[PDB]
C-alpha cells in the first residue's frame, strides 16, 4: 500500500500518502508561518518514512535511529521502540522504518531537513 510519510518534493509522491508543493511551503504553509509540520498518524502495520529534496540538508531533530529527544537529549530510540526492516538513504534523503504489529504507547517523534537562510521542513508522526 502507500506509504505514511511527507514528501517535500512532490506534492504527489507515488510513494508516500503526504506530499507538499514547493509553493504550499511558501505560502499555505502547515501550522506556523515558515516552519512546515507534516503531522500524520502512524499505526504498527502502517509503514512510516519520509524524503526531502536534494537540495536540502538532512538532519534529525528527533528520528529514531539517532536524534535529540523531546528534552532535546541526543539517545537511541530504539531502547524505546525496536523498529526492523531500517532503510537510511542520505543520497536520495529518504528514510523508511517498519512498526512492529503492536503499539498502544502515545510516543511522537519527528526529523527536520535544512539549509542556512532556508526554511526548515519539519516531520512528524505521532502513535
Amino acid at each position: 500500500e502507500k506509504v505514511k510519510g511527507c514528501d517535500f518534493t512532490t506534492s504527489e509522491s507515488t510513494i508516500f500518502s503526504k506530499g507538499y508543493s514547493i509553493n504550499e511551503i511558501s505560502n499555505k504553509s502547515s501550522n506556523n508561518q515558515q516552519d512546515i509540520v507534516c503531522t500524520v498518524k502512524a499505526h504498527a502495520n502502517d509503514l512510516i518514512g519520509f524524503k526531502c529534496p536534494s537540495n536540502y540538508s538532512v538532519e534529525p531533530h528527533d528520528c529514531f535511529v539517532s536524534a535529540f529527544n523531546l528534552s532535546g537529549k541526543n539517545e537511541n530510540l530504539e531502547n524505546k521502540l525496536k523498529l526492523t526492516n531500517i532503510i537510511m538513504d542520505h543520497y536520495n534523503n529518504t528514510f523508511y522504518s517498519r512498526l512492529p504489529s503492536l503499539i498502544s504507547d502515545n510516543w511522537k517523534f519527528f526529523c527536520v531537513c535544512s539549509k542556512d537562510n532556508e526554511k526548515k521542513l519539519v516531520f512528524t508522526v505521532e502513535a
